[PDB]
């Protein structure tokens, strides 16, 4: 009967890759995780136990050359996804890869390359917030003209206080605004000129000097002179805050004005309270499954999702850019 | 040069009669508060002292009788605003009385036809929502036909738990809900056909041999088949709770849904926090200076304000109906 | 290896009934729709072609007689939920039904019976919201006291104005009001001793003679004098109000005061907009996917989820008291 | 008897100074608008008629040289600002002035000077968002330190849409975001030091070639590295949009996250709608009213308010310099 199971293969069982593990294994349909690769040796036992991986690597090309896959799910440390994207599409696997691509831009485009030379397999991108439902939502409603045309869009990432005692990276712009300058590219179909970020490390000095901060925000000027504003952070007191205002000619709207975690008011001695969500896992649990969904039906289907590898090129030149922006506290301008 | 200055004498300087003086004293335009009587010194030398009130009496029928005043304001205990009003009238004084009017129905009855004796003089009744800008712009609403007929009204009114322990009377329903009654009347323009009215002296059953009730609730049929459920406590944990919602054919709205206390939201470890009024003299503070500028200038400009005796007659009855209700713990008609 | 698949067969393929079916063949796990049952060709086409269900039956009996199922889910118009329940398990199959269990109290209490005599075998009700999310999150601030003991909860549901037309049934609040019902014994552990019912068709007196309610309202008492208020309604031009109050003695919660459709909100010339969720389907997804999963994972592990028997009687005897009360316009004993 | 009536002349009756007018005449203790002035015969008639202002001048000086007034409001255009501020303290007048002090740091420091040398006259300047509740609130939790050291402030201010076509003035900045500026400082009590500023003519390019700017965006780096964001614009669908969110190590809180008009929620086909302030007028009203009595009060008491001639020179400083920052798309320093 037609369109059978796509066999997966993962590499990177941290914490989101355990996700999208647990994810493809017992939610997806029309998958099944039947690899997976890691340099350590109990998130292997793990995979075994917990979702009864039947093949185990301690290598990515042998995973490649080897498990009986059709795909590959790449969750490794950024520094490693070029190198994993390449040789899946090698060895003939079709290839969904976190984000962000990669680090260097010479080494993306090499890669971008590769991914040109094997145009029937699919490459997808982990933008997951394409895929969420209020992202979505408001993109419809832009795409339908209901705001007019985008001024400005503020888009805010900053992670919860309580992950600031293990982060004590690539930098806080990498880390932080990658999805927002995707978001920005996708919502606009227009590409960024030049920006400027500042920083602080006003709740934790001790990252001055490791290089890091726990707050910064940007401003940055589109090609059409349309404006952007980022806040990223580490530090947020209430949970996980990810937020994108969109202000157009005709309307504005916000994505997650504030981070409320359900549809539950509590009333009491503080006030009115609206409970919010802690982290990315929570906040974000409908758009990881749609994205891996999307993928998977991508290729039983033979349909590209839309996700490039320019896309992930322009997230991390901006990203990069930021970075440098920082550092010289000035202006720069990323197509440079 | 046209219009003057409306002397006043107000009578009962508890905490509302404070704001009241107070607010007539500093605040009103084209007035003066001329005189104040009460039973308590303190309360006159505070009257001289922070008002500069110039005549102090302890009799009220020796104010209106001596008193260089064209007005008085009543806000004695409600056993006493009968007596007063018909005294004042008979005294060629316009009248301001707090509610309710008074308690008993055939007392009721006997000053509404002394007040029908005095028609040249105003005679206004404490029902200050009706001058509250949320419901004021939550009746123009209803006014020009935007929700359509009302099929249903929902009126909470919740007093802080701050208040418990010095309220451990009337009876719940009197106490708290004669507002909610009227605004039902006001927004509608029908009235209320049968009650049934149940309470509940969970958090303090110490209520329950004083008579009283800590929360309450009611179911009650209008005229023309119009619902209306109330809720009265003494109760709230989060501060004062006022709130009413009107469904109709075409829409619904609240007033004050919550109780917000200003346009600030706080975020923290607790979530995301909408801190609220904490009492009625913040919730009703520009309602009480409204109601009091309208009924000076309804004197200076020889204009009725709308609100009667018969409004007042129609709160204490429904309120009495509920009390009997609840007493009984059956349906109770209001018109007997 | 352990624990294989459970296969269903399902009856009824109306609107839910296909939400069930659909859930059910392609995002639950270890589970299979094996089977189905319709009176209308036409659905067990669909039920084929979209779903690739194996067995097709025009009867229930041939169904549980025959097809290859362990268990069924029984989405049929009320009337038939008791007599498939019995014969469903007296075939051996684990029983899913919907709500109301059934119509009549003595028919219902024959079910009862049957399904003691059935111990082994798992029976659960369809009331969702026990499953749904926020429904969830609540009950556990209930649970560890955050809001102490429960003085008052009030429930709404009313349907959007969308579907009057169609609608112009068993009586509305058997209809609207039985997963309130259910929400009230559950978050209480308490039971409903007498109630009163009102109502009214304003914006459609059709249903006058055809003897619905258009929106309808309720006060229940309850054993320990715990209040319940209750709003049932067809006609909510602003989508699908399903709405929980809940009071307790040291805090009070909504479980959504509004129905958000998700995080966006939107600003134009009418105000600050936040879209809603527009029926049932859409509201109540998440709830839907878990008491499906929740049924699959008790026959697996041999664990009974607790809704029984005795929450459909009494959820069906409540609603029926309060349809006696709406017809006599009086009071109703629930245990009469 | 102690502390008599405040005289006050006023300049410029524009729909601002006409609201300062109606507010001293009518609202404020202890103050009587004794004369006017201005070029315009119908505003003077309309002084006369509406409020009964007994003098009127056609001229300043001669109003500031012979009325008989104690102090005046200034509240003609920003260019005589300075020069009027100067004439009424050379004639021993207390000073209420309109923000901005002025346009020129020259010109602004000369009367800075003169200030100085008058130091038993009043002068404060109309920075209202210092006396707005939601604000003080806001700056009543900073000042006790409850979201910690201020690490990021951001603050919008966007005209109705309504004011475009009258609007097609100094710049964008100087119009829009001094209060923003101001509130800055205000929080922090730290100054800025450079800024960027970019902005777009989308919905009116007309503006372009008039120098204007429709929207606006920038990024501010404060003394101690403490960060700030600006959005100023003329072209809100939604109404008035002012809103300052404050981040701090332990917290964050919004000031007007969205500008609610009231406690009035409505619900209908569009969803969940909450109205909107409209106007400056509607807005700012409580906070027009609490600076003129402060004002008059600060007279009366002999007692400084706190809103000095150095917050002003600091106001159009920044101002100045995002404008400069405009028009080079450069980075600029405030201090030079």
């Amino acid at each position: 009967m037609t369109q059978k199971t796509i066999k997966i293969g993962i590499v990177g069982l941290g914490r989101l890759g355990k996700i999208h593990a647990t994810n493809i294994a017992t939610k997806i349909q029309h998958a099944k995780l039947q690899a997976a690769t890691s340099v350590v040796p109990a998130e292997l036992d793990w995979a075994k136990k917990e979702l009864g991986v039947e093949e185990v690597f301690e290598d990515f090309d042998d995973m490649v050359q080897h498990a009986d896959i059709d795909a590959v799910f790449i969750v490794s440390p950024s520094g490693f996804h070029l190198q994993q994207i390449e040789s899946a599409l090698n060895a003939g696997k079709h290839v969904f890869s976190e984000k962000p691509i990669g680090l260097d831009i010479e080494a993306i485009e090499h890669t971008q390359q590769v991914i040109a030379q094997h145009a029937n397999l699919k490459f997808q991108l982990g933008f997951m917030r394409r895929f969420d439902d209020s992202y979505r939502y408001a993109k419809q409603l832009v795409d339908q003209g209901k705001i007019g045309d985008i001024t400005l869009i503020r888009s805010y990432s900053i992670d919860p206080a309580a992950g600031m005692a293990s982060f004590v990276s690539g930098g806080l712009f990498l880390d932080m605004s990658i999805h927002d300058i995707d978001v920005i590219r996708w919502f606009t179909g227009k590409e960024i000129d030049k920006v400027w970020a500042i920083g602080l490390n006003r709740a934790y000095p001790v990252l001055d000097k490791a290089g890091e901060l726990e707050t910064g925000a940007a401003l940055m000027q589109l090609e059409d002179k349309t404006m952007a504003i980022l806040v990223a952070g580490r530090n947020a007191a209430h949970g996980y805050h990810v937020e994108t205002e969109i202000i157009g000619t005709k309307g504005m709207l916000r994505i997650a004005q504030v981070p409320e975690k359900n549809l539950v008011t509590v009333m009491n001695e503080e006030g009115i309270i609206r409970p919010t969500s802690q982290n990315f896992p929570e906040r974000f649990a409908q758009a990881f499954l749609s994205e891996e969904q999307a993928f998977v039906n991508s290729i039983l289907n033979n349909q590209d999702v839309g996700i490039t590898a320019e896309d992930g090129l322009q997230g991390t030149k901006a990203a990069l850019a930021l970075q440098e922006a920082f550092e010289k506290n000035d202006i720069v301008q990323v197509a440079s």
